[PDB]
């Protein structure tokens, strides 16, 4: 096989629409995300204005290919692809997809999708402007899917937390964690994942000793 | 069925442009805003601008399919099913859609269309800064189908108005409340259905 | 005929990019404004941001159908019908449909296409500010077809101006009044019709 | 034939990718631009804010039909035509296109294509304020046809009294540029507007 | 052959998002900025605002054709070619492309997309109101593809780094330089390459 025969038996058969279930477990999704920068701060309104890497990884066991003699890699327009429906809870502006909506797919059905994304949170600016810094709250999981059927788990606890944070940015990262929760909306009788983010950072400008 | 199957079954029959009314019945449309956040108010220009959920629920039994050993539920792309038509009357920007465009699908046809969205709207801002708050109306319903199509049905179950209110807005909620109106306009004989939610709030 | 085969049989057939000519005849498109509200309003740069409804009225008889055991009328994707294609000369931005885009196609194939809009105009705002008010004049009509393919005319529905006027609006509306008229272009050779529609307005 | 038969035969027959070049010579192109409104200028950033009429015409032998007892003209969705690729150089904001995107098609091949359009560009201003007035010239051409595929020519009328600018002048001229990326020269017009605030 | 059937073969056959590997060398792609205008900068925030042609290169043997007795370019929408998943790292905006998206396709397979681009980034702005200028560095490179599938490589080191740059913009360019970088990034074990495009400029006016 070689690349042209991967992605086109992807196109023809892989059902973007279909959740790739494994008997009857969830598919599992990890998400992680790489401060890029943040723009615009509000301590009034508690907006922030940010960009970001999504790194998104999940296993679609229906992409898979006998790499044996073959490229171990391609790169799949999402439009072909079936996506998790992520969507950050506290998001006051639609997405800004910045990069080319291109994921990354495995051999053996992994994918990594990692788009670059421009977009405003409402969360807790109070501090910013402190040396303890605020911390931002930004709450992703599946809009649509439950528990069986997506968990969302924080990908590697290991990372330089501004390895990609432009140096140019007023703002400065102290620290970025992650946590895991499950909740359960009036809605639905059924429980749903989400991955809580908390990004703690200040305004350059109060650490001064002189 | 697998959920493969369901899906095919679905996008291949799917008639997103046909209501799904039986036997001239109206489709009967529940509707339901859960505020997320109140981002900007002007009382001078009586224009806020508002995040929420806009629960949306019926049912298309064109849909329908035996879960006896089968998924109950699909998630679905809208584009894939009909959708009802409708439209708030004093909104004065596009909905915002900030959320993937994919309905809840049950096996019994039931269908729950849940998109968070951003939206200005005109209505009364007078008094937010007092403690007595103001209180915002929002129109909601069909703009194409009259009421033995549509009926837009306004009653809520279990839900709390704050529940899914941002702690961190400049604003909060009162209280919210919902009614149900029958109108007839000028262009036609038919009354059109709809659900005003009035979203008292105020200022922290 | 069910509504499943009334839009299968539209959407197999409409010839969207056809204009519904009958022998030698225009399309008679009668076009009115509903205001809904006026946003915006600039005396220096003579700009106003407006919402309406764009009441907009013709006959495709390749629509129509048999009614006798059948539905009436079926709201339709515009993306199947042919649409006038009506500009309004003056607006210095876009058109912002703010409602779905369905028109409602009666058996006998008459057509209501009447969405909300959003949309900015260059505009006489003199006087805007005092008791006489200003009048903000409106032009509409076909963007290619001439007075032999378009024909277009007021409708009015003597309802009340304010009928669907946002009484949160800065502004309240004095009077509106249509015009119709015939002009010739230095580009072609035919007449092309048009409605101008003179809204008399003044802040509150 | 009635309208119905010759859209059909168009949209079935439309190669909107190809350009409608016959016996090796280039597409003559004429373009004018009939100013409707200046909304907004910017002295210090020299920027421009303008609503004109893009009234745009070419010849596609291809969309011909024999109107014997027929229509002489029909309007056709111009995603079912070709269009030149047309661009302002100076412009800083994407084309807005105002107008339904519909071109007149002569049933001899002749199109018409005349969308509103506003959009902003970057110009000289200076002057703007003074009876001389400022002098915004700005330049269009086909982005990536060489000037043996397309040739471009030019061709207050419609300008809006409730402006707060006026027009003293417009005046056209047509330029053969070569590009630093290419051998071939591009043409291109230049549309000097000549305008004042009242 | 002519123009519609060049098109029509290419259409019908091109396999828009499948990169045209040849023989496992990588595709080379040529990227080049060809600044155009600086419409606002925010030295507080350190934020520009630009409009550029990128000018972007490769070959794709898979278009090429006979071109004896034929046509030897076309223009073809880019919807119907593989085109380079190229993205400005610090980038803060979607690219807003100002100009039809055609490329220039050559009978061999070489291909011109130049499209005109508006996009605001994130860079380093201090110094512009000064006579030594800002110097706003830009990173672009593929966002999908590693080494082994894009390198990315200058245009050019030999231009006039102020040939289409507009007289009436506030600012002007004082010199621009390209570096070519390969990096690994902490998801993936491959290197990506980038062409990082230094604008140093100022504002007109001492
Ligand atoms: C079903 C269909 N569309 C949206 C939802 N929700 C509630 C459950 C968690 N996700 C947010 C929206 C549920
Ligand atoms: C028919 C076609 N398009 C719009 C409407 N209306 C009137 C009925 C109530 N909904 C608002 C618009 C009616
Ligand atoms: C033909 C093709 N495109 C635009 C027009 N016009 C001139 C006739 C009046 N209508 C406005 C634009 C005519
Ligand atoms: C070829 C492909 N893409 C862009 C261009 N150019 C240079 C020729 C003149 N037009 C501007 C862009 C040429
Ligand atoms: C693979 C799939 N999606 C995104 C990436 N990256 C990391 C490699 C460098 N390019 C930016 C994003 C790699």
């Amino acid at each position: 096989l070689d690349r042209a025969d991967i992605l086109y038996n992807i196109r023809q058969t892989s059902r973007p629409d279909v959740i790739p279930t494994q008997r009857d477990r969830p598919v599992a999704v990890s998400v992680s995300l790489k401060f890029i920068n943040i723009l615009e701060v509000n301590e009034i309104t508690n907006e922030v204005d940010v960009v970001f890497w999504q790194q998104t990884t999940w296993s679609d066991r229906t992409l898979a290919w006998n790499s044996s003699h073959s490229p171990d890699q391609v790169s799949v327009p999402i439009s072909s692809l079936w996506v998790p429906d992520l969507a950050a809870y506290n998001a006051i502006s639609k997405p800004e997809v910045l990069t080319p909506q291109l994921a990354r797919v495995v051999s053996d059905g992994e994918v990594l999708y990692m788009p670059s994304i421009r977009q405003r949170f409402s969360c807790d600016v109070s501090g910013v402007d402190t040396e303890s810094g605020a911390t931002c709250r930004i709450k992703i999981g599946s809009w649509t899917h439950h528990s069986r059927e997506i968990s969302v788990d924080p990908t590697t606890e290991n990372s330089d937390d501004s390895e990609y944070f432009s140096q140019y940015s007023r703002f400065e990262i102290l620290d970025v964690t992650q946590k895991k929760n499950s909740v359960t909306y009036s809605c639905c009788p059924e429980a749903y994942e989400d991955v809580e983010v908390s990004l703690n950072f200040r305004k350059k400008g109060r650490s001064e000793i002189l």
